[PDB]
């Protein structure tokens, strides 16, 4: 499906409509498969942190570590399919120009590669951007082959503000989803009990990138 097609017809009412969209098959099976082959080698590499610290204790030899993480330009050699995604998430993006809420979308980080290591834990309950750094949209493309949470684990549970009720997402392969990065959308990751991977890019407001600068500062003499 041509990307300004699902760019029109899908993604921008979509998000002006709900802030949150799902793209099921975003890539196909071949792709999806040579980018799962690349993070996992990635892995299989040592290329990830060994985790987030989720419990300290007194032998350190016990401690609990969670998500496992590692930062991809998309150009680097074993690296190639991620690039070719992370272009594909850039051209839906580039097709949605000016119409997603009055962003104007300029910009965007480096790819966030996540490996939850499958040993029960999760991610607490945040948002993205709290506190105005730049970044309006999230954008995760999912790659866990037959994941199926009822045994496994691991939603995604969004709160879109001022809702009675919860959207839970299963972070199924070849799913890309799109989200509001600010306090529209609290969100949580609940534990996972078998590897689940994602890939996150963030794509930042021109605007509020600019103003940023000022708030958080970059010295000229
Ligand atoms: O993986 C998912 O479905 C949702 N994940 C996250 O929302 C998430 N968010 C943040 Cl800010 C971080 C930040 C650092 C490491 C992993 C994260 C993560 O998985
Ligand atoms: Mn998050």
């Amino acid at each position: 499906l041509p990307a300004l097609k699902l760019a029109l017809e899908y993604i921008v009412p979509c998000m002006n409509k709900h802030g949150i969209c799902v793209v099921d098959d975003f890539l196909g099976k071949e792709t999806g498969q040579q980018i799962g082959d690349e993070v996992r080698a990635l892995h299989d590499t040592g290329k990830f942190t060994d985790g987030q610290l989720v419990s300290q204790k007194s032998d350190s030899s016990k401690d609990i570590r969670g998500d496992k993480i590692t930062w991809i330009e998309g150009k680097e050699p074993g690296c190639e399919t991620i690039g070719l995604l992370m272009s594909s998430m850039d051209d839906l993006i580039r097709h949605c120009n000016g119409k997603l809420g009055s962003y104007k979308i300029n910009g965007r980080t480096k790819a966030m590669v996540a490996c939850y290591p499958g040993n029960g834990t999760g991610y607490v309950r945040h948002v993205d951007n709290p506190n105005g750094d730049g970044r309006c949209v999230t954008c995760i493309y999912y790659l866990n082959k037959d994941w199926d949470a009822k045994v496994s684990g691991g939603i995604l549970r969004i709160f879109p503000e001022g809702k009675a009720q919860f959207a839970d997402i299963e972070p199924k392969f070849d799913r890309l989803l799109f989200f509001w990065s600010d306090r529209h959308n609290p969100h949580e990751v609940q534990p996972a009990y078998a590897t689940r991977y994602a890939i996150t890019v963030w794509y930042f407001d021109a605007d509020e990138r600019a103003r940023a600068k000022v708030k958080y500062l970059k010295g000229v003499r």
